[PDB]
């Protein structure tokens, strides 16, 4: 019944970190390379957003760590198709892959984003 | 259907390296970068795979490239949760997350694969 559990239940072990929100940017699921990944990556993230926690993402907005809150739901809420983003925090380099995740109906339900730590 | 085309096309674009086969072991989507990866790495799979032609995989079966066929037919068949092999070609090491894509009715569709080059 839900096609967001049985994509995070599918990827929970793959290499690949993702990191899964719902229609209001909640996140929802975390594999498990992510959530190792962000654990690492924590200290430099700090740097620039002293407090973020890595322990703590698990039903947090991802609004708190967005300036302009207002633009990326606009966009996030508007694409068709994956969006390759590119972060700079605390001095590590990330890519994103947004992929916007639909139902039968395409009826937009979500979000899967891949995580990619380039430094 | 087709959650195979819909997987396949939310994935085109995405950092991952992904391929992906049916239930016959039939290679049908490869996204964007696994193609690249792959003729990146043609030489030296070429190596130990001396008819490896990255170009022309999309359709290829993959028993061509397995000493005993009927070992990843068995395994691959029967997969409830990912696989993770590890891989030496030509003296290049590749990861492979092996994920058992189903319907909503748990019927088996095929199978997706995470590629990573280790080297
Ligand atoms: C939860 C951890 C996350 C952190 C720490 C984080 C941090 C950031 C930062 C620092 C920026 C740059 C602008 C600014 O700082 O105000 C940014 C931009 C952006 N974020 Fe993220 N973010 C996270 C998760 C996500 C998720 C899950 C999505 C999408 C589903 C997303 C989508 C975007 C988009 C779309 C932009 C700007 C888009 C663009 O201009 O290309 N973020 N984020
Ligand atoms: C298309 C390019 C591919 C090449 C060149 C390749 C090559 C190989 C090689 C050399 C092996 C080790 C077995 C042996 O040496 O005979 C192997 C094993 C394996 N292959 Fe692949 N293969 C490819 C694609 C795929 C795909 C798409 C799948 C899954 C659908 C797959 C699943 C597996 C599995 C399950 C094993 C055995 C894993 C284990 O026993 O741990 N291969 N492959």
């Amino acid at each position: 019944g839900s096609h967001m559990a049985r994509i995070a239940s599918a990827l929970d072990n793959v290499s690949a970190n993702v990191m899964i929100a719902d229609n209001d940017l909640n996140i929802i699921y975390m594999n498990r390379t992510v959530s190792e990944m962000l654990g690492r990556a924590e200290a430099d993230i700090r740097k620039q957003l002293p407090n973020f926690d890595a322990g703590r993402l698990m039903g947090a907005n991802i609004d708190v760590f967005h300036k302009n809150p207002a633009h990326q739901r606009h966009l996030l809420a508007n694409l068709t198709g994956v969006h390759k983003a590119e972060l700079n925090l605390g001095g590590r380099r990330f890519s994103l892959d947004v992929v916007p995740v639909f139902n039968d109906a395409n009826a937009r339900l979500g979000s899967a984003v891949q995580w990619t730590d380039r430094t």
